[PDB]
């Protein structure tokens, strides 16, 4: 399994979305972990021209507030979906801007589990 | 010709921005006013898959929130650019999910001034 | 007052999206007037994670035959809608790349005219 | 190795990236093959807000063409860069579009080979 600090990541992103009303715009929740130990959250905002998930929402805030180099993150879908793996594009804007990374994500046991980015994206651009 | 609560979303943006580290990833904040009076702040993420703009982490970070509707909204530039008008992405997300909302720029004049985001994007899709 | 290039496409993207089965993926069709006199079109695709609109295609398929700069630009609905104004991502990614490019858009008088791209996009960032 | 249509794809991609003036906003070629006996090609639009890779202008051109599925495709870099995998925004919109299609890519020893686009998005979204 993983560690307390990233499991605290999925309980924070699980009351962010669950904490606002149900909708189609926004209807996940992130939360990351910084290096230095604080969390950051946010939700997605859909829109057909590409409108941030969640996780790049989280990017921002995270910059917002100089956190640095962000060492895990993940995703939580808002009616009980529970955990989502990170879409293609924030796989490729997250190795990106923070290659040392690791994403939660469920294994083949349904279980969570955190993996490097790099391991989301194969061969990589 | 700005009301106290406009002059306030510039400050605060300025500050935002100004008080990180310059990058060429995190290069332009927002910040947000909702119709209960709550301020909400960002930074964009610079990506060419289009990460989002600083207005577009402002949405999300406000959705996060329950923020419910904006009213108002600017970006300011970082390296002392100032007010920068939104992209015509962020004019349609914003005409999209926040159509009553105003967005702050620069008129003919060079001064700041609140515009209804439909002025912004004449005969809108 | 559309030239007779310009009407031409008006067809040229009524006839694409006439021409390809019904989808909610591939929803409107571009067709484009290069200064060499080519015509180039398009379709949409459409992804959550921004998948281009018809005009987006069209500027990358001009690109592949070395167009070089566009004059004119128009997108046609299916479920024969019609002239559809570009979207703000489009009339930013226009501004950008084709400056002195025109979309055709419909007037007070639901009848087709063409407008600069700055026209779309006041104090266009 | 390859098949016949894969390095078919791989020629014609080459071809028409080369054949354009170089340029910082049009960079990449891709080219992909149709089930009905047909090869789409297309070149990126770079821009901020998310202009379309080479693949997503390919996907595009075929759908504007009634192309239906897409079995393989790759994408080409400018300045002879050769065989480019697709990006994390790419392989999530190709996975959600032509679930059957497979890309070229290098593998460990820079050969090129074609995999399913499953395998690019490892537990996708
Ligand atoms: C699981 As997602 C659509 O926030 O990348
Ligand atoms: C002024 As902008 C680049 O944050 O839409
Ligand atoms: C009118 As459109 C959605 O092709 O920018
Ligand atoms: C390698 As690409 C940027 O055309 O997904
Ligand atoms: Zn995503
Ligand atoms: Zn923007
Ligand atoms: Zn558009
Ligand atoms: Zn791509």
């Amino acid at each position: 399994p993983l560690s307390q600090e990233e499991s605290t990541l999925i309980e924070r992103a699980t009351a962010t979305i669950n904490s606002i009303p149900i909708s189609e715009d926004y209807s996940v929740a992130s939360a990351a972990l910084s290096s230095d130990g604080r969390i950051f959250t946010g939700v997605n905002v859909y829109h057909f021209t590409g409108g941030p998930c969640a996780e790049l929402v989280v990017l921002g805030t995270a910059a917002a507030a100089a956190a640095g180099n962000l060492t895990c993150i993940v995703a939580i879908g808002n009616e009980n979906r529970g955990i989502l793996s990170p879409c293609g594009r924030c796989r490729q804007v997250l190795l990106d801007l923070h290659p040392g990374i690791k994403a939660i994500v469920k294994d083949s046991d349904g279980q969570p589990t955190a993996v490097g980015i790099r391991e989301l994206l194969p061969s990589g651009y």
